[PDB]
């Protein structure tokens, strides 16, 4: 099956249109890149901001709101009949730090006096409410799906002990969802989003958290499974079990940040795309074949599958593609093997079904057929 230009291959959204939308994460510069635009128009019917809707992009100083970059995604989406997802209202990752400073500019995590800690809690929660309010009041008629909180459960199975949690405890999660529902109304759909949702003890900690929150009337419509996965891990059986277990709570599932890395963890990458052997693309294609067959089997529990980029020329996985060199300067990709130094984030991953030249990969054929 040939390595033809994606730009006029059979449309990926159309293949799956009764099963789930097919989305892509974008940067605004891609909306001014001819090829990226034609890719979005041709293959996708859902869109998400990779970065420009994060808290630090939207409100980098209190009261200073930058909607200009988000607005461009929204406009493009509306003009092309795409669903939009909002990524994300609340996250621990370089939030703007002003959220977590007390009335004197001191970090709130340092306060020892209980009455002052409680005032800080209330103050952070008010700030959270205003951030959400302002965003949802602006986009509630345009944006259907919302990542309300991101990565709030730790890999150890405990609530992630971020400044949100240290200052406000569990109420930050409750307040985030209540606020989104209050200002956005009943027709926006609210998600909790996380990675390694398939993995214990995180998976059961997430299930227990969401079950409790719903029992308490906190409005949560679904779970976003970031799905930053590998060729051989996690298994399809474990993916299946995860999806089924949340759907049994009455939750929607979205696959929100799908990519299939060529590597393991910590990754030992090839230094360029050219160096990735052909067989890796075939192993990737068989993985995508199995994965999309599974998503199709569960299509009544999954409303969306979104890739965390467009084509292999741009992927955040490159920032993790560390290149290992032996003493003679040869590249090392075997996870156990000797090496002398590492160049962090300098290699090249290849995670999508579309190549860096915008031609289809063997993974594309694996998911566009009906076998
Ligand atoms: O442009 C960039 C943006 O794209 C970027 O977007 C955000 C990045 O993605 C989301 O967060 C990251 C998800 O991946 C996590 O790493 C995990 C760590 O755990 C590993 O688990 C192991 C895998 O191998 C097994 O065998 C082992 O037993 C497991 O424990 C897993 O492989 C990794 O993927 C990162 O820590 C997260 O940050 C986020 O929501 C997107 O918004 O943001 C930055 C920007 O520069
Ligand atoms: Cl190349
Ligand atoms: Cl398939
Ligand atoms: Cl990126
Ligand atoms: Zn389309
Ligand atoms: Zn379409
Ligand atoms: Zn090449
Ligand atoms: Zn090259
Ligand atoms: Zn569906
Ligand atoms: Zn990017
Ligand atoms: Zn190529
Ligand atoms: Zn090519
Ligand atoms: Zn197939």
């Amino acid at each position: 099956k040939p390595h033809i230009s994606a730009l006029n291959a059979p449309q990926l959204d159309q293949r799956y249109k009764n099963e789930f939308t097919i989305g892509a994460a974008v940067e605004p510069y891609q909306l001014q890149n001819e090829k990226d635009v034609q890719m979005l128009k041709r293959h996708f019917n859902s869109i998400v901001a990779e970065n420009v809707m994060k808290p630090i992009s939207i409100q980098p100083e209190e009261g200073k709101f930058n909607f200009e970059q988000a607005d461009r995604i929204v406009k493009f989406a509306k003009a092309n009949g795409m669903d939009i997802r909002f990524h994300t209202l609340v996250w621990h990752s370089q939030v703007p730090q002003w959220f977590f400073l007390d009335k004197e500019g001191k970090p709130m995590v340092n306060e020892t006096d209980p009455v002052k800690r409680e005032q800080n809690k209330q103050l952070l929660l008010k700030r959270l409410e205003t951030h959400i309010k302002t965003i949802v009041e602006r986009y509630k008629d345009d944006i259907k799906y919302w990542d309300v909180v991101n990565q709030v459960v730790g890999d150890d199975g405990k609530l992630r002990n971020s400044p949100w949690y240290q200052i406000a405890g569990i109420d930050y999660i409750k307040v985030a969802f209540q606020a989104a529902r209050k200002y956005g109304g009943d027709n926006i759909k609210l998600y909790m989003n996380d990675y390694n949702t398939e993995v214990e003890p995180k998976r059961t900690a997430l299930y227990n958290l969401v079950k409790q929150l719903k029992e308490e009337g906190v409005p949560i419509d679904g779970i976003g499974h970031q799905s930053h996965i590998q060729i051989g891990w996690p298994s399809e059986a474990e993916i299946e079990k995860t999806i089924n277990m949340f759907a049994a709570l009455g939750l929607d599932n979205q696959i929100t940040e799908l990519d299939v890395s060529m590597y393991g963890w910590p990754p030992r990458a090839y230094p360029t795309y050219d160096a990735i052997p052909k067989q890796k693309f075939l192993d990737q294609a068989a993985r995508y074949d199995r994965l999309f067959k599974l998503y199709e089997k569960l299509s009544d529990k999954i409303s969306n599958v979104t890739f965390w980029g467009i084509a292999d020329n741009h992927t955040w996985l490159d920032s993790r593609a560390d290149v290992y060199y032996d003493a003679n300067g040869n590249v090392v990709v075997d996870p156990n093997a000797p090496y002398a130094k590492v160049e962090k984030g300098k290699g090249k991953d290849a995670p999508f079904v579309f190549g860096p030249d915008y031609k289809v990969k063997p993974a594309y054929w694996a998911i566009i057929d009906h076998k």
